[PDB]
């Protein structure tokens, strides 16, 4: 897939990316992104990973990068396999070889910093759009809310990174559907973005699919 970055927000991103499971990385694992900026790059076939994206960064007198929200730890720009320090919005992908079912998203499990859509272009099936447009931030409770030095809300927790437990990260021995059930903290994210999962056990979880490679357009503030 040819994924197409957009940012749309007033402020500039800087998208992060991720192989999954130490198999190649892509071309690049993290760049600057302008206001109205766009960027491209082409996944290999298959490929499993997830991209996000990092606000509030600067780079110190050491050559040091680092960001306010989603970021990464590797002290670069680019990402260099490591993932984002949770708080941050995800969207993640699943592409086959050979032009069956795609499985992609826009997760909330690692929590909140900024919204964004993936929109497959191309491509047959269902193709839906996946999508947390909203500012979750403004709907985050006390207990989950990442605040920034004038007191705003710059990012949120998931009930997952805030607390840790079985009930919020279906791990075992809630590792299953049913043993992990929703809860308050999850319905506050389906609530603010129900074309996003939720939580680990989202019930939308394997509904948002495309087949035949389509390729996707990633907005940033959609």
């Amino acid at each position: 897939a040819t994924i197409s970055f957009k940012n749309n927000c007033p402020y500039m991103v800087w998208p992060g990316t991720l192989t999954s499971d130490q198999k190649p990385q892509l071309s690049t694992t993290g760049f600057e992104l302008a206001s109205q900026a766009s960027f491209q790059l082409d996944t290999p076939v298959p490929w499993n990973g997830r991209f996000w994206a990092r606000t509030g960064c600067s780079t110190d007198a050491s050559g040091k990068f680092v960001c306010a929200t989603a970021d990464c730890a590797s002290g670069q720009v680019m990402c260099n396999g490591n993932g984002a320090i949770p708080p941050a919005t995800l969207a993640e992908f699943n592409i086959p070889a050979g032009g069956g079912q795609d499985f992609y998203d826009v997760s909330l499990v690692d929590g909140f910093n900024l919204p964004m859509s993936v929109t497959p272009q191309g491509g047959t099936g269902d193709c839906k759009t996946a999508s947390c447009p909203a500012n979750v931030n403004a709907v985050c409770p006390s207990e989950l809310q990442k605040k920034g030095s004038d007191g705003s809300v710059v990012a949120c927790l998931s009930a997952c990174v805030k607390f840790g437990t079985p009930q919020y990260c279906c791990t075992p021995p809630q590792n299953t559907p049913e043993t992990c059930p929703p809860t308050n903290y999850s319905e506050i994210f389906h609530n603010a973005c129900p074309d996003a999962y939720s939580y680990a056990y989202d019930d939308k979880r394997g509904t948002f699919t495309c087949n035949g490679g389509p390729n996707y357009a990633i907005t940033f503030c959609p």
